[PDB]
């Protein structure tokens, strides 16, 4: 139908906007601490601690399959990256500190994304 097509155009455009959001968030991680899944070869107990691992590469795969229906779903995945790290790693570690800085800097990007998503509909 024409409606299914219109709906599909909306999703494609959301995917375009979220791709730009993701790029902007990933720039706030210049050390690439959150770029890839935590390695289960290198951290074999990880899934005993963290039940829903997340990272930027994994978000990107979902995004490119148009697997984010709305901004809420995308933010959920971003918050997992941060929250997983702040639980697994102690406060005095470069990893925890990286997550805090990503959270703080990402807030600004995500604030305007929400306005854009509501605005453009």
């Amino acid at each position: 139908s024409m409606e299914q097509v219109a709906m599909e155009l909306r999703l494609t455009e959301l995917t375009r906007l979220l791709r730009s959001v993701l790029d902007q968030l990933q720039d706030k991680d210049p050390a690439r601490i959150f770029a890839q899944p935590v390695s289960l070869k290198e951290v074999p107990d990880y899934l005993d601690h963290i039940k829903h691992p997340m990272d930027f590469a994994t978000m990107r795969k979902r995004l490119e399959a148009q697997g984010y229906k709305n901004l809420h779903e995308f933010e959920e995945d971003f918050d997992l990256i941060i929250d997983n790290c702040m639980k697994y790693n102690a406060r005095d570690t470069v990893f925890y500190r990286a997550a805090v800085r990503l959270r703080d800097q990402g807030g600004v990007v995500l604030r305007q994304a929400r306005r854009e998503v509501d605005s453009i509909g």
